[PDB]
């Protein structure tokens, strides 16, 4: 009656039920953890929900039990539900598969970008999403918590319905999201201040230099991740398209400038350095890639106007090498870039 595939995924499709309560009506996404399906909750007047069904594998089941505990603590802190985090409705162990029911939201910010053929979000959409990311993460940080896995894939629109607009300048159609309200998802890696901090955190492209250099990490990890995200929303391509540490550090250098000598002198990861400088093969396939494609951050500006200059100033401050020098989210919310927000956007 209950079937799992070779990888421990629960074999389930549209028309299937869980706990004689949740009825699967569609597929919303997939990750390494398993699957996310749309359900009608038959115990809640057929309420539409998103059900995250986790793989029947020990590592994933434990990571989901950790996420559940985090969502419960967040629920205790944000009673009013005004701090822009996914809202856990229920949770259960279903034959070895952990399942987390959430209030149904729209597409994640990466999927909307992918479906808009990587055509970037306009600056006003980027501004409101930044303001909300800064606000949402400032709350969790104030509660002694660090997300660690912020990435476009983990940010969801409350509603992803869009308007198809013909971009005159590109001679093609563009999908413009009608409502830029977002929510932060995936607390499977979220760590409290007093808990054990793994040496390595974050998805590579969104990994800060202090994690690469094994200098320990805290709340500033998330600020770096946001800077990476805002760039990706602005240009539509990842800032650090890398699969390797040495190449990662070279990119950071080309785009942002020299790695502070204080971080070099402190790191135990000396293989990346020779004579106090980053060491790399300029003639390898990575060396050539970086030298051709990785330019100073400023060069990626699409327009010269005041609002574009401020996005780049905020992003640069989000991408400060030294976590101690990195802008805090409390300071970010004060940046002149957010003066361009509409009163509806500012007020929440
Ligand atoms: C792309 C991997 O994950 C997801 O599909 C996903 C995820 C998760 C997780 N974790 C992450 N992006 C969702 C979290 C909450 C809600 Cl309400 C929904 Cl709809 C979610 N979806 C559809
Ligand atoms: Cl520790
Ligand atoms: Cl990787």
């Amino acid at each position: 009656s209950v079937e799992d595939d070779k990888e421990g995924h629960l074999v389930c499709r549209i028309g299937d039920w869980l706990q004689e309560r949740y009825e699967i009506v569609g597929n919303l996404g997939e990750g390494t953890f398993g699957k996310v399906v749309e359900c009608l909750d038959h115990a809640r007047g057929k309420s539409q929900v998103a059900l995250k069904i986790i793989r029947n594998v020990g590592k994933y089941r434990e990571a989901a039990r950790l996420e559940i505990n985090v969502l419960k603590k967040i629920k205790e802190k944000d009673k009013e539900n005004k701090f822009l985090c996914v809202l856990m409705s229920d949770w259960f162990n279903f034959h070895g598969h952990m399942c987390i029911a959430f209030e149904l939201l729209g597409k994640n910010t990466f999927e909307f970008l992918k479906e808009n053929n990587f055509q970037p979000y306009p600056l006003p959409h980027v501004r409101h999403m930044a303001y909300q990311l800064c606000h949402a993460l400032r709350f969790l940080h104030e509660n002694q918590l660090t997300h660690t896995d912020l990435k476009p894939e983990n940010i969801l629109f409350v509603n992803s319905e869009f308007e198809t607009l013909y971009n005159e300048h590109k001679s093609c159609e563009e999908k413009s999201v009608k409502n830029t309200s977002i929510r932060v998802a995936d607390f499977g890696s979220a760590t409290f201040d007093h808990e054990h901090h793994t040496t390595i955190v974050a998805t590579r492209h969104y990994r800060p230099p202090e994690v690469i250099l094994e200098l320990g990490w805290a709340q500033p990890c998330d600020v770096w991740s946001i800077g990476c995200i805002l760039f990706e929303y602005y240009r539509g391509f990842t800032l650090f398209q890398t699969h390797e540490n040495r190449e990662h550090l070279v990119m950071m250098e080309k785009i942002l400038g020299p790695i502070p000598s204080h971080m070099i002198h402190r790191t135990r990861k000396q293989k990346y350095f020779y004579k106090g400088g980053l060491v790399w093969d300029e003639n390898s396939s990575d060396g050539r890639y970086v030298k051709e494609n990785c330019k100073p951050l400023k060069s990626y500006m699409l327009q010269d106007s005041l609002e574009h200059v401020q996005l780049f100033d905020l992003m640069r401050r989000m991408l400060e090498f030294d976590p101690a020098q990195r802008i805090t989210l409390a300071e970010a919310l004060l940046h002149p870039f957010f003066a361009g927000l509409t009163p509806e956007e500012r007020s929440f």
